[PDB]
């Protein structure tokens, strides 16, 4: 099979067409550059890790390397996990990248490093030099980057990592960085936008600092710029979960009117968090193609009622305008200014945290006639009246959020080291919604989705409550209180296809009243049913029917009771369910199957879960019932012992999961003859050996993937044709460096199942 | 001390006045009554246990006997813990209690007795029978009971435990009981009402059975009844969480007009859940004295907007008219009647579950004049709005409870086997509160206490709030979102006594920002402070400061990292705490005291509590520093050790509590001259052997209780003091029959430390 064992510990990718080899040692924790890295990798990824520091010596030999990742290996005081310490910074040697003549991209961030690195190559276009203490630029350490095209100079001076000075800028350090196009400048106490910028800028990111004023002869030159994020600068700091200082005086960003005036590719600007309250027209005269437009966690909330601005952005794609409250004010209704009507090409339009009392009519009235809008997004506003009728005129829409209100009857950017495809949507999720009337959805027959999780509605539906909803597929009905004691609940609803009424765990729970569990008779169409967290232990129905089922989420019930020892009345609560193929009955206590739900069990079924049940034995001479398995799921368990042989088993298992199980060694015949197998998970177990005989590479030849680590092999001699496989054969192994490792015999603790190499055995 | 060692595992009591020697086996797994039981007792308690039968000789020799509990020694399917099984019901032989003379009161409650046991002598006064299977009653089994004054014959035939027939009860075979007083019949499946009953009753319980009519000579001789509940028979069952069968078309419980007629004394009517549309006044035509009237769950939300019936209840004291809505019905207001105003003498008036939308001023109108009102709940109604300022009327109320609502700025005497003493109340709990002006609370100075839990206000409090509230003694702002930035928050509640600002986590929970913790300085006559719950990690203030505060409440917080290494900010963080006298640092995650922090407690320190906090060594001779301490709690910690000598750490403690520790054996001279501790408590640790050097009587002497059950006592001969001691002292000891038990050696195994008596040990 193979005679190269290679023992390094980093994924290698080859895509001989992009010329690329990436060797990648993410979180490793090396505490070295390892030798033997092929001369032919491309990409180098080395984070977060204990590496002490680098040198010439590092990346000596390779010449054809255009990327090193070098993340984040001493995390700063807040920014990482204090588990992991290092001594102090990390030091880079002099010359340390200039034999890198092909290098292309680099990323420091993360590693403490108080200046710039110097010497490195004239080929580099990104640098990556964020949550480091480099709080000070000047032009001679910039010199050497004359051919940038990227530069990542954020998180350097903040509150997770402070340096107690503003960031320094020396006059014109950027601007002979002729190929400069990215320049992130956040979080970095800059005081200042720092003039004067290279001309062909395109994303300028100076969000999250202390710039309190702009200049007009501050963005006056960048003409190519597209991107401009001047956002948490004097921010809106009342009840903020971070340390964020003010301005003076709660003032706001003061931009001048002549300020976006050069700016004329721009298409994305965002003002979120400047405390403002007035957005000048003028501001707005210059920039043509802007696209998206954020504002929010402003004080814009008397601006949103006359907002003039709007006229001049007839290219606007998205606007948010979310929190823009004031303290103390709850208005009656929501006042959006007929300029909402010039948004053109609009698409998304959010508004959360307007707080406002009720709904109405006429209050969306301008956005009648956007075409083009999507999204109208309206939660967190505490609503209490809204007729949702209102929203016959909203169909070309598809989403209508209305969740977190009460209607009824920093840096997200921070790299840190559904319903929707049906249809129009209208998310009434997490209102005060108590009872279903039928008259309340009149109107709204387009709907082809409705959440109304966690509305917590107590109800026994009867079949009627959701009448108009004609042509409704998706129905979220998660975390409410549903009374199953009719089985033409949900009756009406023909077209249904998706039905979640999981944690619907009040009445579920009850013991002696009825659960009408065959209510999925009358539904025709229905594809997939969750029912998961409703704690069901009890079934006046002793099936289930439906000849379109063909999902079943049934985990986090009790299947022990319903399938209790002597009680035969359940065992086919399934089998009726016909074309039903992915059952997932799993954390239903199950401590043992009764002998004969497997012979109760749907004919087409194809994708089993049995996952974190309890179960003590499971048999395997019964899996033969099941002639159309494929993926059985039994991870998280207590079984002990595997199947003779999974040839007699099953005749088309491919993807057993035993992961987290407590098996100690496998048979000497296990996947003897099993052939289709193509899938296989003996991770977290208390496996000792595996032998030869019961894995023949007649059978390894096949399987794309299969994984045997955090487990038990004490890697003794006894092991001669594991060690020759296991570091001599190309079935794929995960981890096969680090997590797989040997109990024994002693000074072989810890030991790498690619590092055994016992010479001593046949000497 | 003593020479009468008394094996018996039940408790006695001796009330010489009384005559009464009470021994009681309560939840004591016997299998037979113990032999040796004094004459002297009078009652005698038998509850769940294994007891297979009775006897003549159970009750053989004693004839000083009033009572005897024999309650469930064999509970039905559903109605008792199903991990105790009697292999059959009980077996009561003939003549079993007819040697009792002086017997007045047996309970032979959840026994599966299929018929009333006879031979019971003439002298019993008292007799229970519920939970049990007879269903049927016949005059020859009761001609034995013609004294008898009280009949709990409830909960034979119903959905915990069925008989699959309704209550047979032969013509009048209640009426010679002439004696006869107190007659429940609940939860029995009985149809009729049982003509004719004794003249004599004043209270009969027919509540929850299958009674559809009533007939005119039904109640027509009980002239001395005072209790009658008709509840539960023909329900209102929608959405109910157990098995009920209503009536036939929905109808109510037919009662005609005359049928309360000779009912004169009727002191409590209780019409709870009876399906009920109309109440007439014909009903209260002769009931003159009616008290309390119970009609919740029943169909009378049109009756309350009417409700003439009211007219003829001037001595009411309690009226419950809860949970009457209509299904699909959300009122825009509540309709209570004029002849609300008639009920001269009420108390409470509790009209929860009365749906409705908005609470107005004059709603509440005919109830400005009901001078001796004093509760007034309104909850669970879904109200969206309320001025509380219509409550500056309903000042000389007492609770003015609010609760559930959405405002914005069974079997319930099934005898299984706050701010009100501060004056006015307003309970505005888990309302739709997000923010609080001082305008919504104006005309509520009279308030001496609010209730704001559970609204989630997410507020950082400047002192400006709660400014009309002059007079406010209790506050209660847990499970809210409070960000203590400043020191004057809560500032101007100059009267407050209590403040609740627990499970308040969230902003505490952010790093960062400041936490003000010492808030409490213009806090002048504050005399508790709970901030359980709170995360609290850090802190902007060193210190705490109040020159009233006397209880503190911290627990569930983070002090581990307050009191980190080396960080000695914190330590005096209570120091400044003059008067305080009651620390409740507990569940802190502590893993081990600074030492410092006891040089850094309030001086007049009284009770501690640190339990459940995770104490890996917890030092004692620091103990000194608290020259008042009485009351230390070190609960379900991880101690090993115990202090040298008790005397020379604490002049002044009497409470020790280190219930659930790690110990595994006390000191030679542990309470060595300790002679002010009063209380002890070592039960559930894994201590082994206990010398007489550490245990002095002249210590033991005056302890007035000291608990060590559970632990791990190995019985052998090296303790025979320990023997002599145990089983020879009169030092409160309890459960020492049962839970303290031995580990060994061997065939000593779960023997008792009374019952060791090694004869061998000086043979
Ligand atoms: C004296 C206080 O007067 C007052 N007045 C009015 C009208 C309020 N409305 C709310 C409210 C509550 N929850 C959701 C809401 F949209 C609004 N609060 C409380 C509040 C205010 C600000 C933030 C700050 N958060 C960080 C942001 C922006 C916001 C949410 N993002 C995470 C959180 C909470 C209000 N407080
Ligand atoms: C077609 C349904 O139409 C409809 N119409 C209206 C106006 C309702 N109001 C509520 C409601 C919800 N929660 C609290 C409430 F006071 C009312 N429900 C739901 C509901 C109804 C009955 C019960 C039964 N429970 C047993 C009892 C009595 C009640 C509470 N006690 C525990 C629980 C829940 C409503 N359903």
């Amino acid at each position: 099979a193979r005679w190269f064992p290679k023992t390094l510990p980093c994924d290698v990718t080859l895509d001989v067409s992009k010329n690329h080899v990436i060797v990648d040692c993410t979180d490793k924790h090396l505490t070295e550059i390892p030798g033997g890295i092929p001369t032919n990798t491309t990409n180098l990824t080395l984070t977060i890790n204990h590496i002490p520091d680098i040198s010439p010596a590092s990346f000596h030999r390779l010449v054809h390397l255009v990327e090193i990742d070098f993340r984040c290996n001493c995390v700063p005081i807040r920014l990482g996990s204090k588990s992991n310490m290092c001594p102090r910074r990390l030091q880079i040697k002099p010359r340390s990248f200039s034999g890198l003549t092909y290098l292309k991209s680099l990323y420091l961030d993360g590693n403490q490093l108080l200046e710039i690195p110097q010497g490195l190559p004239p080929s580099l276009q990104l640098l990556s030099l964020e949550a480091n203490n480099i709080f000070s630029i000047r032009k001679e350490q910039l010199t050497e980057l004359a051919n940038i095209e990227i530069l990542y100079l954020g998180q350097n001076c903040y509150y997770r990592n402070p340096c107690y000075v503003s960031y320094s800028i020396e006059k014109d350090a950027f601007l002979n960085l002729t190929k400069l196009k990215v320049l992130s400048l956040k979080d970095n106490n800059v005081t200042t936008v720092p003039t004067v910028l290279p001309s062909t800028l395109t994303e300028l990111y100076l969000y999250n600092n202390m710039i309190a004023e702009i200049q007009e002869d501050d963005f006056n030159n960048l003409n190519q710029l597209q991107i401009l994020d001047l956002s948490g600068n004097c921010p809106r700091c009342y009840n903020a979960p971070f340390p964020c200082t003010p301005c003076k005086n709660n003032s706001p960003l003061q931009i001048p009117v002549n300020a976006f005036d050069a700016l004329t590719e721009l298409k994305v600007l965002r003002l979120h968090s400047n405390s403002l309250q007035h957005v000048p027209p003028r501001w707005f005269k210059n920039i043509n193609n802007l696209q998206e437009l954020d504002l929010s966690q402003n004080f814009l909330a008397k601006e949103i009622g006359d907002a003039k601005f709007l006229h001049f952005l007839p290219n606007l794609i998205q606007l948010d305008l979310s929190f823009n409250f004031e303290l103390q004010v709850y208005r009656a209704s929501m006042n959006l200014s007929q300029a909402f009507s010039s948004l053109k090409s609009l698409k998304i339009l959010r508004i959360r945290g307007y707080v406002f009392k009720e709904l109405k009519s006429f209050q969306l009235s301008p956005l009648h006639n956007l075409q083009n809008l999507e999204v109208l997004d309206l939660g967190t506003n505490f609503i209490k009246i809204a007729n949702l009728s209102m929203f016959k005129q909203f169909k070309r829409l598809k989403v209508i959020d209305l969740s977190v209100n009460k209607i009824s009857p920093y840096d997200k950017y921070a790299r840190s080291c559904s319903c929707y495809k049906y249809g129009q949507t209208l998310d009434l999720s997490k209102n005060s919604i108590f009872f279903i009337k039928s008259s309340d959805f009149q109107h709204l027959s387009f709907l082809k989705c409705l959440n109304l999780s966690g509305n917590l509605i107590s109800q026994t539906l009867n079949g009627s409550e959701f009448q108009p909803l004609a042509e409704l597929r998706y129905l979220d009905f998660s975390n409410n209180r549903l009374d199953l004691l009719h089985s033409t609940a949900f009756e009406e609803l023909r077209k249904l296809e998706v039905l979640d009424i999981s944690s619907n765990s009040h009445y579920f729970q009850s013991e002696g009243i009825t659960h009408m569990l065959n209510f999925t008779k009358n539904l025709k169409v229905l594809q997939k049913l969750m029912m998961n967290d409703n704690d069901i232990s009890s079934s006046t129905s002793r099936t289930m029917e439906s000849e379109s089922l063909r999902t079943l989420e049934f985990r986090g019930n009790h299947l022990d009771v319903l399938w209790r020892d002597g009680d035969n009345r359940y065992l086919q609560l399934f089998k009726n369910l016909l074309k039903l193929e992915e059952l997932d009955i799993s954390k239903n206590s199950l401590s043992f199957l009764p002998s004969g739900v497997f012979d109760g069990m749907p004919p087409n079924l194809k994708n089993l879960s049995l996952a974190k049940n309890g179960l003590k034995s499971f048999i395997w001479e019964k899996l033969r019932y099941l002639k159309n398995l494929e993926t059985l799921d039994l991870s998280h368990n207590q079984l002990t012992t595997v199947p003779e042989r999974l040839s007699n088993c099953s005749r088309s298992l491919k993807n057993l999961i035993l992961k987290n199980n407590q098996i100690r060694s496998l048979t000497k015949y296990f996947l003897q003859d099993a052939f289709q197998l193509r899938y296989l998970d003996l991770s977290s177990n208390k496996i000792q050996m595996i032998q030869k005989t019961s894995f023949p590479e007649n059978v390894l030849n096949n399987l794309k993937m299969l994984l045997l680590h955090h487990n038990r092999f004490l890697c003794t001699c006894d092991a001669v044709w594991f060690v020759w496989w296991v570091q001599h054969t190309e079935v794929t192994i995960p981890y096969l460096a680090t997590d797989v490792t040997c109990v024994g015999p002693g000074a072989h603790k810890g030991q790498s199942v690619i590092s055994l190499d016992l010479y001593t055995c046949e000497l």
